[PDB]
């Protein structure tokens, strides 16, 4: 299991805007967390929440199976990081 | 935990070659598996092996964290499916 924090200070998100190719408008809603790799210590990672979600609150989280896909060379991509509680 | 197996049948490896862009040669040994993505079967996955290391044995394994890292763009993302036994 992959050990994620959300710290105090993270407990907001950020939204960025635009316009598809063919017309339709698009709203991203951005979070941060650390994440831990084994290094000395955890890293910073940018979250994209998926549509209607609120910002995940501050506490520890483990990453849930509907993030990953197979890619398109067929072997496994992160699609989101999709978290749970721990 | 993602649930990684080795079936019987895929107890091997093949290896693809070439030249990299300023002249040096590469293998690279890849190995199939099934991934439980929690659909209703496993699906199959491609696994590039890291140098020096043979094709993981028939059987259950989980993924290691060393599997990832962080992208250009600040997201998570795999480099490699590394394994370890479950």
């Amino acid at each position: 299991m992959i050990k994620v924090e959300i710290k105090p200070s993270q407990a907001q998100f950020t939204t960025r805007s635009g316009v598809s190719r063919q017309g339709k408008p698009y709203s991203l809603n951005e979070q941060l967390c650390y994440v831990d790799l084994g290094n000395e210590y955890p890293v910073l990672v940018k979250v994209t929440l998926d549509e209607g979600q609120p910002a995940y609150a501050p506490g520890l989280y483990t990453v849930h199976l509907s993030s990953f896909k197979v890619g398109q060379f067929g072997s496994l991509m992160i699609d989101r990081l999709r978290l749970v509680p721990a």
